């Protein structure tokens, strides 16, 4: 591609403070990239209809974690698997 629009692939970014040799921990930090496709709709009211976004700040909250809580107790549930979407709320 021409470039990383600027972000990475989604995924853990080992703890930069747990990380010792034998313990590096993490804490899932990056993109997922995007997946749009413009759709020529109808649009009931005004020029659009509601308030939409272009979705692309997806959350891959560790499939599942190893939680190491760190400093000031962190907690980088020591991600284990990281699995986008799907979050504890959806839009906001
Ligand atoms: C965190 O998880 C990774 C992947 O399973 C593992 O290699 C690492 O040892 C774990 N860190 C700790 C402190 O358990
Ligand atoms: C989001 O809303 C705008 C409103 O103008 C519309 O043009 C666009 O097609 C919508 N995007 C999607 C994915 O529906």
């Amino acid at each position: 591609a021409p470039d990383v629009q600027d972000c990475p692939e989604c995924t853990l970014q080992e703890n930069p403070f747990f990380s010792q040799p034998g313990a590096p921990i993490l804490q899932c930090m990056g993109c997922c990239f995007s997946r749009a496709y413009p759709t020529p709709l109808r649009s009931k009211k005004t020029m659009l209809v509601q308030k939409n976004v272009t979705s692309e700040s997806t959350c891959c909250v560790a499939k599942s974690y190893n939680r190491v809580t760190v400093m000031g107790g962190f907690k980088v549930e020591n991600h284990t698997a990281c699995h986008c979407s799907t979050c504890y709320y959806h839009k906001s």
